[PDB]
């Protein structure tokens, strides 16, 4: 019966994930998660492949802010600091969630209550790549003080039936870091690309850097962190730009939002679920055809060629090739919080819609 995951009463009510928001679910309880591409490297073998973090300043700051408490943390409650403090990255998108800012304060995604005070929000989980979501309680704290110590004591004291539940991912018990990621696999989340998610954080931003007796001077902390060879790419790599959150976040509809705004052109947020796109840009005044355009959205009916049943899907296109065929990106399709890309035939193409944006 552990608490982290969901429940029987959560799972008869679980819904596919929101595309939009409307008068029921809006920001105020929907959750904000990080989000990873594939590592453009060619792995050694088919199971050796790792995922690349969407870099950002946003997630520089958010380490400053709690690199000493988990530092501090880490040596005392023999705990990895780089675990802990790549869970918070992870779980509350860098600090931008709006479970981890006021007045939630909760940075690692824990369900339940704190000194009985809660806060209801929708949550996504995945059973392999059939993606859904779940409405639960989350512990609501007076401040990110009490977070960070309420997590050292789930992972010290556990749960109800499994108080050792976390215990090989204390540092006695794991000889390195990712020995205590693989642990948070199945225990923590759903999410079956969890440990490769947490392992790319923590290489990334040099998180081991916090596990020593000694903690470093945090003025040379971003001279650490080692850029992604992004020379090669065909294309340029993804950034969330805006603050604002006209659809929920890493969804196909905000990945269109987003990607589109990386090249100076934008599209409203009033669009709703991806199917609706074309249609309804097209009555608001956006330039809409058949004709495959190098960064339009592009739209696929509800139904259309795989995408969704009731949802359809949208995608962003990064080239138009010079046989008619398209070559995309888009979120949510290949695994929950993963950017994937593919290409779509010619014939297929030329069904689709494409909306450039204003
Ligand atoms: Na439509
Ligand atoms: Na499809």
């Amino acid at each position: 019966k552990n608490p982290q995951l969901p429940t029987q009463d959560e799972l008869k009510h679980k819904s596919k994930p929101a595309q939009s928001f409307n008068n029921d679910v809006n920001q105020k309880d929907t959750r904000a998660t990080s989000l990873f591409e594939t590592d453009p490297s060619i792995s050694n073998n088919d199971d050796s492949g790792q995922f690349n973090v969407v870099d950002s300043k946003d997630t520089r700051q958010f380490v400053k802010s709690i690199a000493k408490d988990a530092h501090r943390i880490g040596q005392d409650n023999d705990i990895y600091a780089s675990v802990m403090i790549a869970q918070a990255i992870l779980e509350s998108d860098s600090g931008r969630s709006a479970l981890a800012k006021s007045p939630n304060h909760n940075l690692f995604g824990i369900k339940g209550a704190f000194e009985g005070n809660s806060v209801p929000f929708n949550t996504l989980e995945a059973d392999g790549n059939q993606l859904y979501s779940i409405n639960a309680g989350f512990r609501k704290y007076p401040s990110t003080k009490e977070s960070l110590k309420d997590y050292s004591d789930l992972i010290k004291n556990g749960i109800d039936g499994n108080r050792t539940i976390y215990k090989p991912t204390w540092k006695s018990e794991a000889d390195s870091y990712k020995d205590a990621t693989s642990h948070l696999s199945k225990t923590y989340a759903t999410d079956p690309n969890y440990a490769k998610k947490l392992n790319s954080i923590i290489k990334h931003y040099q998180l081991t850097q916090f596990d020593d007796e000694r903690m470093p001077d945090l003025d040379k902390y971003e001279r650490s962190i080692k850029d992604y060879d992004d020379s090669s790419d065909e294309f340029k790599p993804f950034r969330e730009v805006s603050d604002s959150m006209p659809y929920p976040h890493g969804q196909c509809t905000w990945y269109v939002y987003n990607r589109m705004k990386q090249f100076g052109t934008s599209i409203s947020g009033d669009l709703g679920d991806a199917h609706n796109w074309n249609n309804r840009a097209q009555y608001r005044d956006y330039q809409v055809s058949h004709t495959p355009k190098r960064h339009a959205a592009v739209v696929f009916e509800a139904g259309q060629f795989g995408a969704d049943q009731h949802y359809g899907h949208v995608a962003f296109v990064e080239k138009v090739n010079s046989d008619g065929s398209i070559v995309i990106s888009e979120s949510n399709v290949k695994g929950l919080g993963i950017i994937s890309h593919r290409t779509i035939n010619a014939a297929a193409a030329e069904e689709l819609s494409y909306i450039t944006g204003k």
